[PDB]
């Protein structure tokens, strides 16, 4: 639904992400909103605005909510839920936080709750990673940019299963594999997966079967969960419903 840009007030610069400039502001002084301004030529706009009608019908406490769009201008704006602590990759990298492993397992729980919701709606994320995850004033992790890789006009080699790398075979089981890499990202405190390798070198190793080592902060019970996401046989990989159950068991 077409938010009138007169309702919007811009107060803080939040920097740049996928498709460009992001800002913090208020809608009619009341609500805290994030405003993404779409850099021209970077997106398939008509296809996006069309999907945005169905993305607004989506709703989960751990999914960044879509307040609407401003597609009557040049450039077009996307209005969403305000996430004060920004990108999870930067939030994890800030060593001062002195995170407990229980805070890290709860980051996985959160994301997994958003992924179980998406999975049930048969909605694929296609680009699940800590860079597409946001953190709010309370330290909660919410899933963002769900399916935006479909409209983007540098590929996520480090989060891609072997069937995607050699054959481009996307499914629930591609998001499952990506989740496992994201669980590793969290426990490794924002470490770049397969950092010693280039995009092509990292892709070759994955196709052969090299898996991400156990991050020291992760217990064997934790590593078993993320390691079950990296099965060569996609059918052997659990669903987000199975993963969540396992996270909740380990929680205890
Ligand atoms: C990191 N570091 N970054 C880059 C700077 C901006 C920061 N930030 N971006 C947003 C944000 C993210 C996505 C938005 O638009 C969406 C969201 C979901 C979706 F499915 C489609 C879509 F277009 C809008 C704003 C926020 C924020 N929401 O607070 C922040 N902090 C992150």
């Amino acid at each position: 639904w077409e938010i009138d840009p007169k309702d919007l007030t811009f107060l803080k610069e939040l920097g740049t992400g996928q498709f460009g400039v992001v800002k913090y502001g208020k809608w009619r002084g009341q609500y805290d909103v994030a405003i993404k301004m779409i850099r021209e030529g970077s997106m398939s706009e008509d296809e996006f605005i069309e999907e945005a009608k169905v993305m607004m019908n989506l709703s989960h406490e751990k999914l960044v909510q879509l307040y609407g769009v401003c597609t009557k201008q040049r450039p077009i704006f996307i209005i969403t839920e305000y996430m004060a602590n920004g990108c999870l990759l930067n939030y994890l990298r800030e060593m001062r936080h002195r995170f407990q492993t229980q805070q890290l397992l709860e980051m996985c729980k959160d994301v997994c709750e958003a992924m179980e919701y998406l999975e049930s709606k048969q909605f694929l994320h296609r680009d699940l990673a800590a860079r597409n995850c946001l953190v709010n004033d309370q330290g909660v992790v919410k899933v963002s940019d769900f399916g935006l890789s479909r409209y983007v006009l540098k590929f996520p080699v480090r989060w891609s299963p072997p069937e995607v790398l050699m054959y481009s075979k996307f499914s629930s089981k591609s998001d499952i594999w990506a989740f496992g890499v994201l669980m590793w990202e969290i426990y490794s405190l924002g470490k770049m997966p397969y950092e010693r390798f280039t995009n092509s070198e990292a892709a070759e190793h994955i196709a052969q079967g090299l898996r991400l080592y156990r991050p020291h902060l992760a217990s064997e019970r934790v590593y078993t969960i993320m390691y079950s996401c990296w099965h060569e046989k996609a059918d052997e990989r659990p669903s987000f419903k199975i993963l969540l159950s396992n996270i909740l068991d380990v929680m205890d």
